[PDB]
C-alpha cells in the first residue's frame, strides 16, 4: 500500500507532517552529532541538522501544527527555541534564534513564518538548529527535508521507529470521508 | 466564519478532535470534581468526568491520534489508562481500566476500540474516568461529549483558551487541497 497511495494521502500528509527546507537561503547544512552538542557539548550525539546562515534569515514551519513551547530571552544551551506540535506525534523544533514571532498555542500554517535566524546558546556561530522527533525519538532530519510529492518514499524509509501503513490507513479515511462529502 | 464553516471543515474537527461519547453504556455521568480527586484526594479539582459503568465495559477512541502513553498494571492513582495525542493540540486520557488493548506508539481511529473499563486506581467503584485536554490544560468534557455534525457549536464556546478561527483557517487550507486535487 506504500507503492500504491492516492494523491489525497499524499498531500494530506504533506500538510501535517515535517517536510522540505525550513529555511529558504543557508550557506552549508552539516548534522549536530558532528559540532559539541547544545546541551552535552560533545561531538557524537545524534540530534537533527543545523543550518549554516546569516542572522536574521527568516525560519518557517514545516508543516500545520500548534506552537507548544518557546524560548524567547535565552542565550543558553538551544537558546531562543520555537517547538510546534503536529499531527500524529511529530514535532519539529527551531533553535539559536535572534527572534521568535509565534507565541504557546497559536495555530500554525505549514509555511508560515516562526522566527529568524541566530546565533543564541550553545551555537557554535550563526545558524538554524532544527530537528524532527516521532514522540520524542530523534529522526534523520535529512529525510523530512527531501521528502515532497516528487520524492515520496523518502521519509517512510524512516521506518524502523514508526509504523507508516498503519498511519496512511488512518489518513485514507479522512480522504474517503471527505471524497462522500464533495 | 464560526457560523459558516463548510461540512469539510465539520467532518474533518470531527475526525481529528475528541467528540462524543468514549463508552456506549454507562448509568451515570459525574464531574470527576465533585469525588475525591484520583490523585489529589479532595473534592473541587477541575479534572473531567466519570461514567459509571460496569466493569469490562468497552472503551472507545473518541478522535483519530497516536498513544503516547499506557499503565498497564497500575492499582494506583488513575490506574490502568490510555493517553491519545490528537492534532492541534488536544489530548484525551481514559482511565481506572481493568485492560488497555492498544500501545504506546500504535496509531489510532476514532471509534477504534482502546481498552476495558474497571475500578483500577483511585476510582471510587466501577467507572471510566475521562479526560479531554488542550496542551495539557483542563477543558470541559461535556462540552466534547455533545459535539457532534448537529451540534457543531457545542465545543466551539470552549473558547477561553483556544482560539478556534484560527484552527478553522488551518483546516480550510487542508479542505481546499484536496478539493483541487479531486
Amino acid at each position: 500500500h506504500l507503492d500504491n497511495l492516492n494523491l489525497a494521502q499524499k498531500h494530506l500528509a504533506l500538510m501535517l507532517i515535517p517536510n522540505g527546507m525550513p529555511i529558504k537561503t543557508y550557506s552549508a547544512i552539516k548534522p549536530t552529532k558532528e559540532r559539541n552538542h547544545p546541551i552535552k557539548k560533545i561531538k557524537g550525539v545524534e540530534s537533527g541538522i543545523d543550518f549554516i546562515a546569516p542572522l536574521n534569515t527568516p525560519v518557517y514551519a514545516s508543516a500545520d501544527g500548534i506552537v507548544d513551547f518557546v524560548k524567547t530571552n535565552s542565550n543558553v544551551g538551544y537558546g531562543n527555541l520555537v517547538r510546534i506540535e503536529h499531527a500524529f506525534g511529530f514535532s519539529s523544533i527551531y533553535t539559536h534564534l535572534d527572534h521568535v514571532n509565534v507565541q504557546p498555542k497559536s495555530f500554525i500554517q505549514k509555511g508560515q513564518l516562526i522566527g529568524y535566524s541566530g546565533k543564541s546558546g550553545n551555537s557554535g556561530g550563526e545558524k538554524l538548529h532544527y530537528e524532527v522527533r516521532f514522540l520524542g525519538k530523534i529522526l534523520d532530519a535529512q529525510k523530512f527535508l527531501a521528502w515532497d510529492l516528487d520524492h515520496f518514499q523518502s521519509a517512510l524509509e524512516e521506518n524502523k521507529f514508526i509504523e507508516w501503513k498503519n498511519l496512511f490507513w488512518v489518513l485514507e479515511d479522512i480522504v474517503q470521508l471527505q471524497e462522500h462529502v464533495d
